[PDB]
């Protein structure tokens, strides 16, 4: 089957077709379809005007303007609002009424390309593997990151959340123009890790995506995360301003100015440290979503009515915050150096700032219940990893799923926990599933690039890819185009049952009550403490 030229709302598009099997199994590949007209700096997206005759969709366009390794904004260009579609094809004839799985990349909201990092055409987010096995259409798309993506003054002079709008624009395009590619319009599945996970959440919660999303999958990130919303945006708008020589004495004046400023300078004005800083790095992420009067109307925790009829899944990697706490504290040297009570306290202090010393010493105690002297440092270093994992991903997620469940009209909820430890020979032996370790497995990387992967890896990859895809089709992580090695039971507030995910996927896999106690300390105790 060869879809050849497809008829979008903008005109005919034409992409390759790749020979897979001999019994006619193929894969139509479309790279670079524009979903929106090149955006006006610090302005909402506008539909694409359309083209002349036929668009040669054969290559990944350029990512949105972003900083390289903060030394130069040497990446991407203001023009980047495109999407890449993967349609698996059948010998007898072209695919029809298939499920659709859109993917939202993540990079602290300040980084990212729809193609995903690569090495000699080995694109981290190549939706071929996931599409083939699943027999589902993979859609990856670009969106504005960095200041240009979410710069805000707090009020109508420059609301922010442009990046999200872009995301919403893609979805809207995939809703309208997917049937022509053979997809099922009324079966759109949003899925993404980190900022993407937070984005997945935000999109479902946003009243703008009313009837566009059918399924949703957040991973290592949810809207309720601390890093997922900017509480004081105007504090940072003023900063960029002073750097780009704009008037900081009035929002209207600022805005008018910023929109006129050279995007490269607007981008390179902000630089995340990544070095000895007084405060834990969470405090430096500045440009991320915010609450506005329309997209994200209220606090995400209050918007969950909207995702009521949106099947949902959310999970976390057991040691998700390891990455981060690494830079915050060089714990990882489970060799020479050793962390102390003071080093742990300081950490807790910096991570509790909102509630002050009251919340600080309280939290310290609750995380210091168990013990292990300097001789048994391992428990300490692990605890820090646990501290970060809790506030950064676990707890927010835990309240997200729980929250969804309570509000679900008719929508299955599920939660997981990627336990498959990292290969990273650098980290201490006690290392579990770090942040982003889930990615490769979800993308069939173990099958696309076998050498450098072993059975287990192909097993986890196959499992996850088995689940996501079944989910995308029916909503049940067990039902669809593939068989599941272990049954994924729908989440219940009572049991707080989660599917642990790793090599051994049998029956004991679905566990219950993952740190319900800390869910309690944060949701009930620490929360009651006064804001300082
Ligand atoms: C061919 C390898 C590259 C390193 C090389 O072989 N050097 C060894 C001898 S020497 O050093 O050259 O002296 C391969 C084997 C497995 C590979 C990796 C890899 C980059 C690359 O192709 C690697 C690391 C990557 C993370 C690259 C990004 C990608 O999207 C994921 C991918 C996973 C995996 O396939
Ligand atoms: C990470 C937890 C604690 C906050 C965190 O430690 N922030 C660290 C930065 S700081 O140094 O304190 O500033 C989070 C995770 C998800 C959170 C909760 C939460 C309080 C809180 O921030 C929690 C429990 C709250 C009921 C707080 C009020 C809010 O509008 C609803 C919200 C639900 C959810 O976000
Ligand atoms: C501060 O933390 C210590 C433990 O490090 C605790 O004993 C104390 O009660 C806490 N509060 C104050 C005000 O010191």
């Amino acid at each position: 089957a060869k879809l050849g030229s497809v008829y979008t709302e903008g005109g005919f598009v034409e992409g390759v077709n790749k020979k897979l099997s001999l019994f006619g199994d193929s894969i139509d590949i479309f790279k670079g379809i524009p979903f929106a007209a090149a955006p006006k700096a610090l302005e909402k997206p506008e539909r694409h005007p359309g083209w002349q005759g036929t668009l040669k969709a054969k290559s990944f366009k350029k990512r949105c303007l972003q900083a390289t390794l903060t030394q130069d904004s040497t990446y991407g260009n203001e023009d980047c609002l495109y999407l890449n579609i993967w349609v698996p094809q059948g010998r007898k004839e072209v695919s029809h009424d298939l499920p659709v799985m859109i993917w939202i990349y993540g990079g602290a909201f300040l980084m990212g390309a729809s193609q995903g990092a690569n090495f000699l055409s080995n694109y981290l987010y190549d939706g071929e593997e996931i599409a083939t096995r699943g027999n589902v259409i993979v859609v990856t798309f670009n969106y504005r990151v960095g200041p240009l993506g979410f710069l805000s003054t707090g009020d109508s002079n420059l609301p922010g959340n442009y990046g999200l709008w872009d995301q919403h624009m893609a979805i809207a395009w995939v809703k309208r123009n997917i049937e022509a590619f053979g997809g099922d319009p009324d079966n759109i599945t949003l899925f993404g890790e980190s900022a993407g996970g937070a984005s997945v959440s935000l999109q479902t919660l946003s009243p703008y995506n009313k009837g566009l999303i059918k399924r949703a999958i957040s991973q290592s990130g949810v809207g309720l995360c601390p890093w997922a919303i900017q509480q004081d945006p105007l504090f940072w708008a003023k900063r960029i301003a002073e750097k780009v020589g704009c008037p900081v004495d009035d929002t209207s004046k600022m805005a008018g100015c910023l929109k006129i400023t050279d995007p490269r300078a607007l981008t390179l004005a902000y630089k995340l440290p990544l070095g000895s800083t007084e405060y834990p790095k969470l405090h430096y992420l500045s440009f991320v979503p915010v609450i506005d009067g329309d997209f994200i109307p209220d606090d995400p925790v209050n918007l969950y009515a909207n995702a009521a009829d949106v099947d949902y899944i959310a999970g976390t990697n057991d040691m998700d915050g390891h990455l981060f706490v690494g830079m915050d504290v060089p714990a990882i040297n489970s060799n020479k150096q050793d962390v102390t009570e003071e080093d742990f306290y300081k950490l807790v202090s910096g991570l509790t700032v909102t509630k002050g010393l009251r919340g600080a010493n309280a939290t310290y105690e609750v995380y210091t219940e168990p013990w292990a002297q300097d001789s048994s440092q391992e428990t300490r270093k692990k605890t820090m990893v646990d501290l970060e994992t809790d506030i950064l991903f676990l707890i927010p997620t835990k309240i997200a799923v729980a929250q969804h469940k309570s509000h679900a009209k008719s929508a299955n909820t599920y939660t997981y926990l990627f336990s498959q430890p990292s290969r990273m020979p650098i980290y201490p032996k006690w290392m579990g599933a770090d942040h982003a370790d889930d990615l490769q497995y979800v993308f069939g990387k173990p099958f696309a690039t076998p050498l450098g992967y072993r059975a287990q890896d192909r097993t986890v990859s196959k499992a996850m890819i088995a689940y996501w895809t079944n989910f995308a089709r029916t909503g049940d992580p067990n039902t669809g185009h593939s068989t599941v090695p272990a049954n994924w039971d729908p989440y219940t507030l009572e049991d707080d049952n989660y599917l642990e995910i790793n090599k051994q996927m049998d029956s004991n896999s679905m566990k219950l009550h993952l740190r319900t106690n800390y869910l309690q300390f944060w949701t009930q105790t620490y929360q009651a403490l006064p804001t300082v």
